[PDB]
């Protein structure tokens, strides 16, 4: 926590401080609530594929540790090593395990992991550029306090 | 579909809703080309490369998972597994196995992943700056439907 407080005074000299800037946006807001609605839909999925195992046969072909349970929620923690955008997961032909489970897993990692985080890299893109005043001014701004 | 559907609510408060701006564009138009252009770009190239193992004689040197078969499309999976933009695939000198193929190989996937989605990396960076007067207008035109 104390070096966390370094950031205290590491927002005077030498521009310091910028971040403490940006910070008001990404911390509260931005971020954060990206990352609840993205939690929100990644648990919800994770509920979808954990019941979508029983027709389209128990079957969740190792990854590119959890195998067929019923345990408590391994499966999230698994499925959630599934989800590491890691190494472009492997494309399916002439299906014999679990058939229509595959197509709706690769939509929606297509979905949340090619939009919704390019979704937010263009909104930080796109927001930084709000900075007019509020370098010199939070920088006298500083002075004063 | 009921956790896609839970955009529609985030539209309104915390300028939630910006993501449905940009996927007016980057869905139906921008994203939308690229990966149609892209896929006929990377399924005549693996006809052609599936096709190119006969002169240069049948060798598709293992990866950095399909042997010389003649099926129907096992070649496509192994050749996608291949495309992917995963580990900078090896380099040759004093050719041993097909000779004329690895160097079509390298200078296609250069063009297409070195260039292709750096060209719309750009797009991108460029098409974000738009919204001019569409975050309050769009904000107080959720208001009002
Ligand atoms: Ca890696």
């Amino acid at each position: 926590l104390g070096w966390m407080n370094a950031l205290y005074f590491t927002r005077g000299l030498k521009l310091t401080g910028t971040y403490s800037i940006m910070i008001q946006k990404i911390l509260f807001k931005d971020l954060f609530r990206f990352l609840l609605v993205y939690l929100l839909f990644m648990i919800g999925y994770a509920s979808a594929l954990v019941s979508l195992l029983n027709p389209c046969a128990n079957m969740k072909v190792c990854n590119e540790s959890c195998r067929d349970s019923e345990t408590f929620s391994t499966f999230l923690l698994d499925l959630f090593k599934l989800t590491i955008g890691m190494g472009d997961l492997e494309m399916l032909s002439s299906t014999k395990y679990p058939v229509v489970f595959i197509i709706l897993l690769v939509t929606y990692i297509i979905l949340t992991f090619v939009l919704l985080l390019n979704m937010l890299i263009a909104l930080m893109g796109e927001t930084v550029g709000q900075v007019s005043k509020e370098s010199k001014h939070i920088w006298k701004l500083q002075w004063a306090t």
